[PDB]
């Protein structure tokens, strides 16, 4: 099985909870060396601790991600404690459904979040995948990217950037050996309206950040070597 | 012949030259009061007093669709001349093939330029058409938005972006009455050419006035009930 | 402004209500000369004579599509009264919700019905277009060839093979100087909260009228989509019913 | 980790060689007992004896897709010898560029051979997995079904039949707690025409049989557990042109 991650360094961004959290955890099962950071410290620290207690090797950061002091603070951190970069989970971004009459502030708050610090990080990474042989880019998206719906003026557009973004520059970096994929995750179990959200879920459950982990750790992993530019939506088969 | 466009005040930006031009000579010959705007004072006003002399109704003015001041200036000189704002063709963009390692700045103007701009065009846009009952809105895409290619890294996500943003405010500003549109142009005519029409089915390249109708289609009464929608006008190929 | 439709030859099938009605008067309203076929005689006769008393040209025919006689006699009769074939629109088709343990006969049904009879049809009337110099291919598809939902393992494939087909015979026949287009159409008109309920996820608040898919048609048949061929066009109101 | 098939009974549809066979042989080492089968009952009975000479659990019958005497036959053989339906890899497949005016025997041809084959497949493996408390379907799509080009009239009609197929039949089968997945895959390994290709191929490289059953083991693995209705392209990240 081509299914782990020896000899592996991964930077996994908001990974302090939920999805990033287990992205981590499973990644340092996996047999990465993982640089987890988020906006808090204090989180990205304890998850670290948590995996090398596992037996992982493991470092917790503070990084705005939108911030390129941080960007280069946690490239530079990766490179001296692990010599080398070759996985970039692209995990942290936010927003949600803001009015069509939005602040302008929130609209390009919503790109620099979703989509220019992503882009920026990818940048700064490319080039140490490229004399450790290669490596592996995945950006978690989300449904809205796909779907539409009011509200979605702003997260939705971002969302769609961050996809098409993937799809094209998995042109630029394949040369140097990176393949650019992403994850669309649906409801994730972090109540009639739950059954009746699960209504539209013909697998009758919502998922756990597992299942965003295992897709995510398919992804990246050596089995997915001639996989790039490519969107898997994990949405139990509905929206 | 609901394919007219009569008591109907058009903006349309970028059109001093080639699709933006077109899509004003076809919407004023359609009966709509045209804001011919451009980047260029002498090229709006060229093109308005052309059409003026044509027999339409048309004003020229300079507009920089990254200014929010020429922004609120277009919106205001419209209502001004006109009284009334019907629809919004934002043609006004630009960028192209950029490396990957580009300088950040150069991917934020892409955005600015190509979605930030005709968003808050839209934006400022809105409340007038629902005034007058409702109006078109037609963004001017790039075939980019859906194919994948080298160098495409702020120019496809930003395109993609404008596609799912009129997407997604298609909804937003149903309500109002108002449709959401937009056009992706193919190879547009102003040996590798014999490449595009091995690509193009129809052997041909398309001319301006292929754009201008099938814009002058979306923002008629006849596409009274579409919205959310990209139509490609590439003859049937990839270029 | 080429949205008029003079010296033009449309073959409308299924043109007996609904749909297929508005787009044969649409058409015939633009300056075609149109074979309003049904399934049955009497419904295509009505509408032909109607379109004929609003002062077009207009005949009314029976055609089982899945049926090749019927096929090449609409191709004769068109072609023997008007003299060429310039626009075929395929609107007639059928089926729905039927369930996943489903008789296989129903899933080659849902093929014959929607795909086969409009590919046949498209293969019938292409000399003719090409014969003319120039011409234009409908499909009317529906919203379920781009949509997942239950209950559709046979309508949604046959209508999203509708529309790759589309996008594919687009290549084609385009050297023959014929496009093909498709239309989607959404929720059509014909104290109901269910309908309301539809209606909240669909933007422009109101259900869609034939008239729209007869102006969208008219529009891709037309000169004014002379470079527009292999594209899906969805008319919904922004949503999904 | 749950990348294995531990008490898991696999079809495999189209395995002599190429992709079904990869697929048979990599699904058997995450200990699933797999069922291959072909056209030809001489490769499938060859490919199976391979998968349990290795040490795993196999057999190789003569199925025609197209024949629902062999439909029923794997069906009921897979539970003869192992008793439940878990997985079915429906690859049997096949087609390519026919003329526009082609006879409709071409075009019911491809239809018959690309869609109407697997979806009858699944109907028979359904109830099977309700039992077994669900399961993963899995058809092998192509490019082809997303892309647009000359001659494809009815190759890409059928697979795009068969990703939409996917899509929708997997909101049927969902409450009998199976998924039904799709990969379309790109060139496959078995020149400088070559090189032209791979000009649209970013990795820089063809691709392996092993790289579509590694992409299936996990869209039938219980690491995909919450994933229905999909297509994975496995491409290198681009389109390759033969």
């Amino acid at each position: 099985s081509p299914f782990h991650l020896n000899d592996a360094v991964a930077i996994v961004t908001g990974a302090a909870a939920g999805i990033g959290r287990a992205i981590a955890g499973t990644f340092a099962k996996a047999g990465a060396s993982v640089v987890v950071t988020d906006l808090k410290s204090e989180g990205a620290e304890a998850v670290a601790a948590a995996i090398r207690q596992a037996g992982g090797k493991a470092i917790g950061l503070e990084c705005n991600v939108t911030d390129e002091q941080h960007r280069e603070a946690v490239i530079k951190a990766a490179l001296d404690q692990f010599g080398k970069i070759t996985v970039l989970v692209n995990n942290a971004g936010g927003g949600g459904p803001k009015p069509f009459d939005m602040p302008m502030s929130d609209f390009e708050w919503a790109f620099k979040l979703n989509l220019f610090s992503l882009f920026r990080l990818s940048q700064l990474a490319a080039p140490h995948m490229q004399k450790a042989g290669g490596g592996a880019i995945l950006n978690i998206s989300s449904m809205a990217g796909e779907n539409t719906n009011v509200r979605m003026a702003s997260y939705g557009s971002s969302k769609a950037a961050v996809n098409h973004l993937t799809r094209n520059i998995a042109f630029d970096v394949g040369p140097m050996g990176i393949r650019v994929n992403a994850i669309a995750p649906g409801a994730m179990k972090t109540p009639e309206i739950e059954r009746a959200m699960l209504k539209h879920t013909p697998l009758g459950r919502l998922g756990e950040a597992q299942d965003i982990a295992n897709a995510a750790l398919f992804l990246c992993s050596p089995a997915a070597a001639w996989i790039s530019g490519q969107v898997l939506t994990v949405s139990g088969g509905g929206v």
